[PDB]
This record gives C-alpha cells, sequence and structure tokens, in this order.
C-alpha cells in the first residue's frame, strides 16, 4: 500500500519530506495533525508515534517517526540508484553525517528557540542567547559550503532537503548578511521547483509564531528571491 | 588506513562507539579530547569538526562527526552481512528510526539536563522539569520493548548500543522502578561483554558531574548487576 504521511506543514522536517515527495513525484496519502492544537496527543496518533512528532510515515507495516529515516526510506524505494542518496559508501556517509548535523545541531537549536518563544512569549526569551547559538550553526554551514555548492558535494542530496527547511525557518529571524556561501546556496535552493513545497508552511509558521509569540520577525531578515516572491 | 576515534569516554554516544569497537574487535587509533577542559575548541580539532563534538571518526578521507553515522559506517565496513545493521530494508529502517529517537529525543533530553547541571550547578536546575522530560523518554522505551527483548526486535542491533549508553547515564539520576521491560533490557545489556566498554566512562561521568555540579546522584537510582559490580 502507498505511504501515509502525518504532517503539519509548519514543521521544517515535515517540509523536507514534502520537498522530497514533490521532487520524486511520490504518490502518498496525507493526514494533517495540527501541532498548535495539541492533535499530536490524540490517542490513535500517540499509539502510532509515542514521540508525538511530525513527520510520521506509515508504509505498510513500517512506521517511521523521524524525517531523516523518512527521507532515506523514500529515496531508497522511489529513487533507487539516484544521486540524492548515493550508493557509493563514502558519499552516502557524508550525506548521512549532514542529515545528523541537521537533527543534532541545526534543528535542535532552531527548535529550542522557537519552542521557548511559543511557551514563554517572545518578550520572555533570551534572544541574544539564541542568536549566538543559531549564528554558530550559520558559521558551520558556511564552512560546509567552502568547497562545494551543495551541502554534501557538487550535487543536490537529501542533506540539502533536510537543511534548507530549517535554514529557511531560522532565517525568518536571523539574517544571512555575513554568510555569503550560505546565502548563495539558499538562493540556489529557492530556484528548484521542489522548493515550492517549503513555501506555504514556512509562511504559516511565520504567521503562527508572530501570533502565539506576540512579536514580529525582522522584515529584513528573510531572503526571498523573485521566483518565490 | 585504520580509523581514528576522537573521544571523551564520559560521553554516552562515545561509549556507544567504544561498545561497537569492542563487540566487533575493530582496530582503531584513539585520541582523547577532554571536553571538561574545553579541548574540543583546540584549533586542529575544531577545523576537523566544526560542531566541536565527540565522537569524531577519521577513516582515510572520511570525517564523521556523529555517533550514529560512526556506528553505521563501522557496521557496514567491519560487520558486512551481520545482524547489528540488518540488510533487510524494513529491519534496517527500524534500527535507523531508533538511532534517530536516541539522537532526537533521549540524548537531547539527557544532554539538556546534564548541560544545565554543569553550566548552572545542580542547585540552580529545575530537576522536576528534567524528571518529567526524562521519565517521558522511559515511557517511550518501555513501549518500544512491549513485544521484543531488544529495542528493534528479537536481536541486538546498533539501536541497543546507541540507547544503552544514554539510558545508563539518565539512570544515574532517575530510577527504573516503574519501567520493568526497560529495567530487564538494561539488565540483559549489562551481561554482554561489550558492555564493559560503557563502565569506566559512566563512572568518570558520575564523578565529574557530582564535582562540577556540586551534588550527589541518588545512590538507589543506578541499576548495577553483579557482573558489572
Ligand atoms: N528529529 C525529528 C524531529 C521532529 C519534531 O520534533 N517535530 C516537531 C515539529 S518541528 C513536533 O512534531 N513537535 C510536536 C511535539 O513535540 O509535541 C524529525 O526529524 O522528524
Ligand atoms: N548527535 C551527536 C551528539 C554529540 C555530542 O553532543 N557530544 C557531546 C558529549 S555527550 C559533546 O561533544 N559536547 C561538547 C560540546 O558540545 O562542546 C552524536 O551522536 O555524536
Amino acid at each position: 500500500p502507498k505511504p501515509i504521511l502525518y504532517y503539519d506543514e509548519r514543521s521544517p522536517p515535515v517540509r523536507s519530506c514534502l520537498m522530497l515527495i514533490k521532487l520524486l513525484d511520490i504518490d502518498v496519502e496525507l493526514r494533517f495533525v495540527n501541532l498548535f492544537k495539541g492533535e499530536q496527543f490524540q490517542k490513535d496518533f500517540l499509539a502510532l508515534n509515542p514521540q508525538h512528532s511530525v513527520p510520521t510515515l506509515v508504509h505498510g507495516d513500517l512506521v517511521l517517526t523521524d524525517s531523516h529515516a523518512i527521507l532515506i526510506h523514500l529515496a531508497e524505494k522511489f529513487d533507487e540508484g539516484g544521486s540524492l542518496w548515493p550508493q557509493e559508501h563514502a558519499e552516502r556517509m557524508k550525506v548521512l553525517n549532514l542529515l545528523l548535523f541537521e537533527c543534532s545541531f541545526l534543528f535542535r537549536r532552531d527548535s529550542d528557540f522557537m519552542s521557548a518563544t511559543v511557551r514563554q512569549g517572545f518578550a520572555n526569551v533570551d534572544v541574544a542567547h539564541h542568536e549566538r547559538k543559531l549564528t554558530e550553526a550559520y558559521i558551520i554551514m558556511e564552512r560546509y559550503l567552502e568547497n562545494s555548492d551543495f551541502m554534501a558535494g557538487p550535487q543536490l542530496t537529501l542533506a540539502d532537503l533536510s537543511i534548507v527547511t530549517t535554514l529557511s525557518t531560522v532565517n525568518l529571524m536571523f539574517p544571512l548578511s555575513q554568510f555569503p556561501r550560505l546565502r548563495r546556496w539558499f538562493t540556489a535552493m529557492q530556484q528548484l521547483d521542489a522548493y515550492e513545497a517549503n513555501c506555504s508552511g514556512l509562511e504559516k509558521l511565520r504567521q503562527t509564531m508572530e501570533s502565539v509569540g506576540s512579536f514580529q520577525f525582522p522584515s529584513s531578515s528573510a531572503v526571498v528571491t523573485e521566483k518565490v516572491e
């Protein structure tokens, strides 16, 4: 049976999966779990995914509860022999290493800042603390791009899809004026037709955060190319 | 050339890699990076791994900066066709999904609690908050063990090696009296000869945390079997 994706498009890891689904033209079923209404605690969803997180994928008897596993699974089943999840071991391990940087470092710090803002209100967040932590992630990604125009090498991989959604989300708040390779990479990712799958949920997240957090993101921070405007 | 592991054995993800290296009898080189003295910021290590984290593995030109990538890489190179990282796609995706639970959920919450304790002192930590967050991880792992005696099924996998080190670390602080399947699994993991590679660094972490945090872990919390005593 075809895969079922449980999602809230405001979530960056969800958007990474939506981008892969569009890029590979995968036929999936969709289920909307509204995180800002606590629907991830609904008894059937919680029994499915005890971590109460999106994205979640059901594919026959296989239940995946992490975007990075979903990206790998979908690439292996719907892009066998492709370049997004390369067959060469060293190349594949570099993509895996970068998926784990997204999970462990970039998303962790984005999520800490955004979660604090929803729970406490923007006025009660240590914004300078979060600016340092997220700028530190920008420094790292600028270094990852020193010798290549994509995160894992000269070609688009799953790592770019995982990172770009969270990067777009961080960049609602923190500008890309001092990270030229990162800004150029983001600009290039915005020209991909698959990037259209990031746009609705990024904008919904922007509006939801400004409402629930009682603030406005700095209008100058977000990088918005002509194609996406 | 043989792999080089950069490590501090106090780190649970480091200990997962030490356990795999012992289990598979892998010949690696070792480099000690003392995290409690800031040696992860030494210029050569920071150039190698901009995330300033252990474990880091150098294997020829391949540089891995995440325990979960290291576990997968080492299983693929030193246990090809084995059961720790199974070849069957659905089984492999279940192990991957659990490695990502360790990264995203269990380690995130352990690290938040332990990092707060080092930075602020135990007296300045919201222990009840961290107890709730880590008990929630215990609830999830008890559910993962409802139908199997290892985390991903009836056999030891990389998921057990990744999870047991962080679980042992959480359980210095929070008891396993209300999580019987999880306690039984931990007791079983302690009987594996590879578990000996967890013991020195768990004890060093216990002593370092009590010194730097100015507290004592509850002596009753840790589960310590006869083999490990
Ligand atoms: N490592 C996970 C992170 C998933 C995650 O934390 N998603 C958030 C939204 S960005 C979520 O579902 N939050 C709801 C909750 O934790 O209750 C992945 O990559 O899928
Ligand atoms: N997701 C990473 C986590 C690595 C990590 O954060 N390790 C800690 C020790 S438990 C570290 O090196 N901390 C030093 C620092 O962040 O400066 C992995 O699995 O390797």
